[PDB]
Formats: C-alpha cells, structure tokens, sequence
RNA sequence: CCGCGAGGGGAGCCCUAGCACAGGUGCUGCAUGGCCGUCGUCAGCUCGUGCCGUGAGGUGUUGGGUUAAGUCCCGCAACGAGCG
C-alpha cells in the first residue's frame, strides 16, 4: 500500500484555494496558477508523502500515539472514522489547552467516566429530577467534545491535523511541547510550523478521505496486521 | 479539735480600725469584639492551571440568543472551581 500520482489527481488533491487567500512561504509546493487557483505540485506532494509516511510508519511501529486533528465541517466524519480504525482524535471543538494543559483538561475525562459510572447506577434515581436531567445535560457535553481526547492517556508521540491554518493553535500547543506536528496543508499556510507535510487540498472531501485512509492503513499495516 | 474541768485553740459568719480592692450608663464606635443598617435578593465578586502581554493587567466573566438570575444555549484560548 503506496499511492499513485494518478489517484491525486482524482481526488482532486493539487486544487489549491484561491490567490486572494496565500502563504508565499508555500510558494515551494505549487506548480502553477489556472483561472485564479494555485495548482500545487504533485511530483513534490508525493516525495513528501513519503518522507512523512514513512515517519508516521516507524512512529506506529515503536507503538507512538497519534492525535488526529479536524474542527473544519468537511473533514468531522472523515477524522473521526479514519482514526477509530486505532488512534484518538479531535473532531469537535479544539479545547485550547488540550495539550499545554492537558492535565486539567484530562481532569474532565474523569469527570465523564464518573458520570458514566453513574448512570449505570442505582444511586442516580436519587437525585431530585431536575439535576437528574442538568446532570446528564453535564455528561451529554462531555461526551460531545471529549469521545476522542478520552483515549489519551499521555500526551500524543505526534499529532496529525487536517488545515494547520485552522487549526494552528492546536499546532501551536504541539510545538511548544515538542510534539511533532503533522498536517495536510494547502496553500494558505505556513508550511515552516509543519515538521512533516503534506501539501495537498485541506478541503474537499475526496482529498482528506484519500490521505487520511492511506494513513491509517499504513498505521495498522505496521501495528502487525 | 485538745481537756476530767475551769477553759485555750479553730471553721464559718458579724462589727470596728487599717490595706489590697470593689463600683462608675465618665470619655474615646476615629483604639476594638459581637451584632445590625446599607448599596442590594442587586447578580454580581473572585481563584487554580493554560494562554496573551516587557509590564500594571487581560483572558475565562466577553459576544449573539435566553433568563428573576454569571439561568441556560451557541460561540470562543480556554478548562474548571470557590463565594453568590
Ligand atoms: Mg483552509
Ligand atoms: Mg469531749
Ligand atoms: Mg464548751
Ligand atoms: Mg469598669
Ligand atoms: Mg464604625
Ligand atoms: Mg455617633
Ligand atoms: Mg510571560
Ligand atoms: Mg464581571
Ligand atoms: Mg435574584
Ligand atoms: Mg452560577
């Protein structure tokens, strides 16, 4: 399981955003602009690919977490699935502090575990029915935002995030914990903050499910079957 | 209590003299405790960690909707917690 130049362009992958919206930095990674649109480099997008799965691949191997990252609408249901199959992921709402303050984040972990605990109990048809509901209204949220983090039980070996310009406080927290950082990124960003890169469309559907699966199975193709 | 007894000593209480002292609704609520009136049963006041800033400090508590309500919802560098 490697990827073909072919099954890029398919996906649409080389597509980058408008010229308005633009990070010469990036500059590096495009080919050329077509009807207002810079067209990124594949022949580039793929030596990358590689150096950087290969990374994701020896990481996996050594038993490293990964912590995968989308808020964008378009990515959600595409993070969340592709990681299950075995990493943590954020696809809700990016909690700032999640990992420079992950410990009084992760208190909140607890928090639903003991709120799950509690509504497999007798001792919950104890409650007056008004924190009955304002208590599960409290473990609803919790659930919402954290059925991802609530797998970390450490800080990630490296984390995996769809649109790092979106998303860079999350990046951010990364780099300023060491944590390598790794991320599809189109053309609106700052590919200097990305330890390994993908440049590649951050936003249609068919661009993330190709990376992201390909991903995935290379984590699990070196997690022994 | 001592004595066979006359009786001496002693506890308690009393009076007189003298000494510690008691008594004072005399002052200072601008030396205070306690308790109370008040803004105000108004929905506010803050803290741990993270984050922003050289810094005082900010963030959170703000914004949009909702509520008798910092009541809840969505949002968000914040996640919670304490007095309310
Ligand atoms: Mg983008
Ligand atoms: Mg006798
Ligand atoms: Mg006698
Ligand atoms: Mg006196
Ligand atoms: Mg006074
Ligand atoms: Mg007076
Ligand atoms: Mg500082
Ligand atoms: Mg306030
Ligand atoms: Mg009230
Ligand atoms: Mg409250």
């Amino acid at each position: 399981v490697e990827i073909t130049v072919k099954e890029l362009l398919e996906a649409g992958v080389h597509f980058g955003h408008e010229r308005k919206r633009w990070n010469p930095k990036f500059a590096r990674y495009i080919y050329a602009e077509r009807n207002g649109i810079h067209i990124i480099d594949l022949q580039k997008t793929m030596e990358e690919l590689e150096r950087t799965f290969r990374f994701i691949e020896d990481l996996a191997m050594r038993g490293g977490t990964i912590l995968f990252v989308g808020t964008k609408k378009q990515a959600q249901d595409i993070v969340r699935m592709e990681a299950e199959r075995g990493m943590p992921y954020v696809n809700q709402r990016w909690l700032g502090g999640m990992l420079t303050n992950f410990k009084t984040i992760s208190q909140r972990v607890h928090r639903l575990e003991e709120l799950e605990a509690l509504f497999a109990s007798p001792e919950i048809e104890e409650r007056p029915k008004k924190e009955q509901v304002r208590l599960k209204h409290e473990l609803e949220r919790l659930q919402k935002y954290l059925s991802g983090f609530r797998l970390l039980k450490r800080l990630p070996d490296a984390i995996f995030v769809v649109d790092p310009t979106k998303e860079a406080i999350a990046v951010r927290e990364a780099r300023k914990l060491f944590i390598p950082v790794i991320a599809l990124a189109d053309t609106d960003s700052d590919p200097d903050l990305v330890d390994y890169i993908i440049p590649g469309n951050d936003d249609a559907i068919r661009s993330i499910q190709l990376i992201l699966s390909r991903a995935v199975d290379l984590i699990i193709q070196a997690r022994g079957g």
